[PDB]
């Protein structure tokens, strides 16, 4: 099952390679941070695809394996919520990677909203801290300054429009109940 | 049993490639946030649907790991409560996905009424959440600017009526049930 | 044992494609809700009919996992009382859906039968909203807007009258005690 | 042993048949609720003997697995107990329903014959609401409304006198003994 | 071991045609309640040997799962004392019955007599209710209301004089070792 | 090892016959209840003796589950003290009996006398009343009120003075150390 | 290893019958109870060598499950020391008896004293009782009244003066030692 | 599966002669101490990267064993905030070190954003710690002295300018993809 | 391994044999206790030699499974410490005994010196206290009155000379090094 | 896996006669401590590089078994902190050492540097401590009186210049790549 | 692994033999007790080398089963800290050894080194009263009187030089590596 196969040659090189490069310009966006600079990341949705592409769908899992809510403060009416997260991400061979993420809100007046948002930010960037672990491929390019710096000197890419002519819009799937048909 | 079956290469790629793709405009549907623009979604009936669909009905389960009430306030005689949940959604083969949901009740009177909604919410968003970690297929797309933006540029659709001519009217299943004496 | 068997291609076809389509007219009542209208909903009964006749009786179970007492508020002589539940649904190859449910009790007078209420309510909708996930079948389309819009354009039947000829009158069982016998 | 053994095909269809209809005139009681109708049920013994002569004396199990006392209040020296207790019914196969049952004291003086009712009523409810999940032949049938319609148009036939001429009056059981001796 | 062996057809049929019939006479004694009618029941060791008889001396058990004193209460002078005992009764094919006994002791002056039948009572009825879910044999039928009408109009027999002329008088037991020693 | 080895037939039989019977005058003693008439019982070291020679000196085990002080109190310069211990007898086969024993003091003035009178009596008491539930020869017969009316009408035994020319009285065991050496 | 051995027919025929027969003269010796009569006991060590002697030094195994004290009280300057132990005495086999001393300090002036005796007399007496419920051999002859009477009707031995003229000089074992090596 | 292969002589051999040198100018980055010199250090990627490379992506991991946040302090505005972390890596073969690493927050304003840099700062020196002990090739060589003094004898290399022309610039993976059909 | 390894008869009749003998005037040394006679005891030393000579040096082995200060006093500034430590030996057979031994310290100033004289203290006499019960030749003997009897007419032996030309003045030990390569 | 691996004869007299001798004046260090002479140490990298040498880089393994902050004292504006660690260190055969070790900081000004300092000094100086107990070769040596004497009378040799001309300068491993192909 | 290897009977006869003997004037050295005579004790690496040499470097192991610091006290300025350790030695083959050590600081200033000495300490004579019990040549003997007595009669001689002309000087190893390679 899960954390038992052994991964094959053919697979651990394919994998192995494709982890070595670094991600291009359309994966990472831009941020105005508070006092400072541009701050480049990532998308969560983008490392996500990354993960099940890479991986595969059932190649790779994580769990929240601890979530504590840091603090809680009101200040003349607005809600400080700091929350950490600790994630673990766990191939199907057994590796695995824990980190930790942090979410944080402070402009949000609703208690409820400003908890929302802090506790699924710190599960977001809690799985794109421990994503990073496993290569340049999923996000670790990010922190190299060198690349940021090339990344500076690349033109501005227009955002890519989906063409969705073959999106889903039937509930029944004959290929993949066919496929399971033939496991079963 | 469950967590232990090994996923054949047909049903893997199967899977893989109906994941790799996106909603069509029946499933998203709108709502007005509070002091905001129109938030897109997708309903949880769908959702589940598209998981006994795609990994079918026996091949994904969900658990409610850790629920807690985070705070249950009397602001002049109205109730704000809100509640986190941490969702568990695992595959037959092992994988799995955890993710936390805010359940958010803020109008109603009745302190009951309020928990009801604040968890039965949190659990639901809960579960869609841990749902989206999977593919696109199963929620993602719903984050994506871009994707967005090409369903906003589509023509609004009609909502689909059901056609009950055949749904069920009598209990007895000949069907399931013969096909149970034949597996036993 | 429980959990372990492995389900068939047949029999997993069988439940998938029962489990496909909606249920029928006369499974679905209705509610007046307390400054709302009309509220659709399906009796704890028919659906435990239809998952001891979808999976077999000895093919699912429920166990109650936590619960607890939310809050028993004394207003004026009348008890406010409001209760979780968290409800696991197992099927016999080992998947599982775990869901809340709330019990809701508030014109009472008595605090014992306020409690029992309560509970037992929590309890029901418990396992309504477990059982909710598996399909379409088993009580997923109450939610769906269409299939309700549906509905209401539908001819009101009248219940039906129970035809108890055939009841059970006599203790002794000869053909379960035959079977059992044949059995051991 | 007990949870493991695997039902044969024909005392599944056995039993599950068994389990489909309803019950008689005869099993049904009623009582006078506090200003109410009358309130339908089942005696605890009925419903013990139908479990031991559907699935065999042998073949259910029932184990309480967390009982509390609610709350014991003394008002004018009257004592309202109200206790909630959880059952848990298992088979052989492994199967199990695990409700909630209450029990109610409040016209007694003594305490203890309070505590005694409450605790021992609420354990016989749970397990009757622990049972009535497996079938309508084991108590289901009680909360269907047209069933009770159906019964109140029914003759009201008189309490059969017990022939009692083959009752236990020897201790020695010569036909268990010998077979036990040919067991061993 | 106990809970492991597995009953043979011959003794569950014996164990099962023996268990279906009801007590005599003889088993039944009565007590005065407070303020109440006359109220049947059945002692201890009457069940107890009818269990060491129906499923032998080593195969049945049972358990004191969990006992706690509910009161000791002083007033002017008396000691009313409530406890309450969940007694486990398994077989030796894995099957068990769980159910709750009460002791109370109203009029004694000494606390540690009070305790003392408190607690022995509490046990005494908690195995005598958790035998009573095995069948009519042994003391369900205590509470069919028919079968204690059909009591009442039976004459009254007077008590059975023991014939002890084959009493125990010696310690040694020449059959016992001997079989030990052929089984050794 | 203990708990594991089955019961051969003729081991079986043998027992059950010889656990049928009742005992004999010997071994019941008498004690004048404090307000009470003659209170009859059995002598602890002829129950275990008869649990020796019953099931053999290697086939019951007793186990202290747990004991703790109900109450230590001290009036007037005398201490009341009052124990309870669970005693948990086990045969070689698997089959166990649980019960509760109660140590009483109410005469003596030193605390660690009252405590050692107390705790030894539940323990011997918690053993008399668990091994009385495995049949009529180990004590059960003293609850009977016919028997203890029949023993009531036999003559009065005077004491029988024992034979010990044969007793110990050198350690050296040479037929059980070369019995020993020969199973070494 | 130790409790898994079996016991062979012979060493349990000889272990029995050793154990059947009462203790000689020699063994029992008295003490002057405080506002009492002399009552008789038996030495620890001599119950020691009784052990090792009947079931093997390597046969029996004792162990302190749980020791408290239970009270250490200051009176005038002296130490009122009482504590409980619990001593479980296992055999080869797996057979067990557990069982509570008690240990009292009463006339010491240091408190380090009277703990320290308190504790060991506790254990020792611990021991013994737990040892007098595996026969008459072992110390159960001790309690008999009848067996008293004939002790105090036989004449008053001398002490037996120790031969030790073959005593232990040397500490290397050459018979010992050799024995191991044949057996490594 | 991870933790249970063995290494290969070769691939032992290999990892050993890799792991016994040093790093070359570029991997050494340095800092400017708080009234102190020249502090050189390792980026945090360049050890990760270092990490997959040397003993391949999936066969080292790291986990987060413990986590607490030492203290927080609010001094006339701002906050300190001190924070360890202990971090465990595990290679493939069951091999593991576990070292801790502090985060030190001194200047921001805002507590969430203290905690932010204090934690994930802790978990990265955790992991460069944890990674040191397994050889110079990871990072124990910036300790030495004599190695940093060689460093500084060195010419100031400029950054190397990334050519990023091979980049991820599309999802799909048709070799991972291929590679993983092959594997399955 | 250890407590897995059945002793074989030649060694286990070697050590009873060796287990049953007496010690010798050389082994008892004498104190003065405060108001009291002569007290004799056995070294500690000649005790843990015994041992090892006769189970072997890996034969037997001791364990503290539970150590507390019972008090720490101080008086007019001296320090009376107590302490109470729970002593296990175990063979290699899986035998065990377990008992308990006090230090005490009375006189010393420092705090430091009395803790430590009391702990080495109750961790020695627990050793001694536990080997004791394994047979007369690891100090049974001290506790018999006639053995000390006639050791008291014993002629006084004076203290032996050791003979240390043989001591072990080099590290290297061939012979062991030469047989575990042997052994390896 | 990790300690379960058998050392081989060869291996073993390869590692016992490399940890036989001592340390060469290139690995001690020496340091001003206050108010006393020179003390002589070793370097913590010296040590984990004869760790991977000696072992194995996968052959010794160390984790920190408990560490807690023993004090934090604030002194006139200075911060004295002492911390405790606990390290164990195991080999792939299963031998283990544990060791404490102290990290103190006593200058430093800012709360956050004290404690870095103070844990990765205790956990430093825990290693080290630990490794000793290994042998000579791995740092016991430095605990000789006469080998620092020795060592006191050899000539002070200058720090070694490291030829880094053959660093790590590439990422890319081509002979560590190539051999864990060949060991896929 | 550790703990599960059987030692040979020559191994076993050699290891035996070489720990009956005794130390030789080298090993011990002496102290000035406070207040007292020349006390005589080991130094800790001795013992360890011994350990190592005795039963191989991989065949013992030590470990702190638990540490606590029983009292620091600050009188006047000076700290006085008392420590006590639990250490437990086990063998290759399972046997084992646990025993207490005190650590004691009375005369420094700083709380810090304190308690460095004082746990340093606790664990190092913890180690060798641990150590002890395996026989006289592991460090018993210094415990004998006669055994010091005669040691005091002995000339003193003078400590030897170390001769470190083969000391380690260079990292690699090529005897280690190379045997490991063959173990690989």
């Amino acid at each position: 099952c899960f954390g038992q196969c052994q991964y094959t040659a053919e697979e651990y090189q394919a994998i192995q390679k494709a982890l070595r490069q670094r991600l291009g310009p359309e994966y990472i966006s831009s941020r105005m941070a508070g006092g400072g600079q541009k701050v480049c990341y990532i998308e969560g949705h983008r490392v996500i695809n990354l993960a099940n592409e890479m991986f595969g769908y059932n190649g790779w899992a994580h769990s929240i394996t601890q979530q504590n809510v840091d603090f809680v403060d009101l200040n003349n009416g607005k809600f400080y919520v700091g929350v950490c997260a600790f994630v673990r991400v766990q191939l199907k061979d057994g590796s695995y990677h824990e980190d930790v993420g942090y979410g944080v809100s402070e402009g949000l007046k609703s208690k409820a909203l400003s908890l929302e948002k802090a506790r699924k930010e710190a599960v977001t960037d809690g799985l794109k801290r421990a994503l990073r672990s496993f290569g340049n491929a999923l996000g670790n390019c990010i922190l190299d300054k060198d690349y940021l710096r090339s990344l500076n000197k690349l033109p501005r890419q227009l955002p890519l429009e989906v063409d969705l002519t073959k999106a889903k819009r039937q509930d029944l799937e004959p290929s993949v109940e066919e496929a399971r048909y033939n496991s079963c």
